[PDB]
């Protein structure tokens, strides 16, 4: 019943989140924003000054705290949220899929982009993994909000 929306970071997520959320009178959450929030540190400084694995913690324990909340919300969400065993039943979740090449330009707002590709296939596997519908993002955020609300 919450909306939850994963993928790559640059894939829209935020933008859709905040018009899912006028569309549907929902309050909307963002958790990397929730934990950023509580440490009063931004995600690259928590990164940087606690280490990744506080983050994980972090995140996975936001998680459980969400799963308690009784009103639905739409919740937008860091690209590494999947690798939690603990995200599903968070609520229905939404993968907002591109293809390489247009997130590559969005996010640009000698072997080069074969990493980035590799890292790319790998973490999609994971989004499919926990995904309730899959959202064709290529056409736009109209187009992705359209396909939320039929679907």
């Amino acid at each position: 019943q919450h909306l939850v929306l994963i993928g790559f970071m640059g894939s829209g997520k935020s933008s859709l989140a905040q018009e899912l959320g006028l569309a549907l009178k929902l309050e909307v959450l963002d958790t990397d924003m929730i934990i950023s929030e509580r440490v009063g540190l931004s995600v690259r400084e928590i990164f940087e000054e606690l280490g990744e694995d506080n983050f994980r913690m972090f995140e996975k324990n936001l998680i459980d705290e969400l799963k308690t909340l009784k009103t639905p919300h739409v919740i937008s969400t860091g690209g590494g949220i999947v690798m939690h065993e603990n995200l599903k039943g968070l609520g229905t979740t939404f993968y907002l899929k591109m293809d390489f090449e247009t997130l590559i330009k969005r996010l640009n707002q000698l072997n080069n982009l074969t990493q980035a590709k590799e890292l790319f296939e790998k973490r999609q596997a994971l989004y499919e993994k926990n995904a309730s519908f899959i959202i064709d993002a290529r056409g736009g955020l109209n187009n992705s909000l359209k396909q939320v609300l039929q679907f």
